[PDB]
């Protein structure tokens, strides 16, 4: 059987008791699977409308992904499993941000 | 009294034996002051030698970023303190392998 390995892109749900909430991967697929590990932004269904939210366009219900607080996680041990994947606009909107706080 | 607040470049103290590591904070001022959270990656003596590390070259010492690792981490609740800046290079050098890791 094989695993799910999160690639660019894809809306994960995991744990970070129950401490388990959704993300987004932005690690592309190959380091995401050698590592075990990847970067991600958390998102949730609260918004309070800060600068760096992405909203989350979804078919019935929406969310923020939280773009300036990109995270390393394992997501291998820590039992990620995939909800989605969001579209190439939400994707870019998220990094153009991150490369703001950090950029090139 | 006025806290030290991270700025971009500034290498850290923190608590995540080796002593919850430094960091290397890749936030600038305001989004630190303003949040009470920043950007870093955290920095180690040990090195395995991989695509990630970046040397951060030292007076006496010398130490490895790791640029994968970057995260957010609340620096006023965990007691951020400044051991020093990296170089205009090292600090460049790290953005890089991260925009290499991201689009
Ligand atoms: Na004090």
């Amino acid at each position: 059987v094989s695993r799910y390995v999160p690639d660019m892109g894809d809306l994960i749900w995991v744990d970070f008791q129950a401490g388990h909430r959704p993300a987004v991967v932005l690690s592309p697929f190959m380091y995401n699977n050698k590592t075990g590990m990847c970067l991600c932004v958390p998102c949730t269904t609260q918004s309070k409308g800060y600068p760096f939210e992405v909203v989350l366009s979804g078919q019935e219900r929406d969310g923020v992904a939280l773009a300036d607080q990109v995270k390393s996680i394992a997501w291998r041990a820590r039992g990620a499993t995939k909800k989605g994947t969001v579209a190439p606009e939400e994707l870019q909107l998220i990094k153009a941000k991150i490369n703001v706080l950090i950029g090139l």
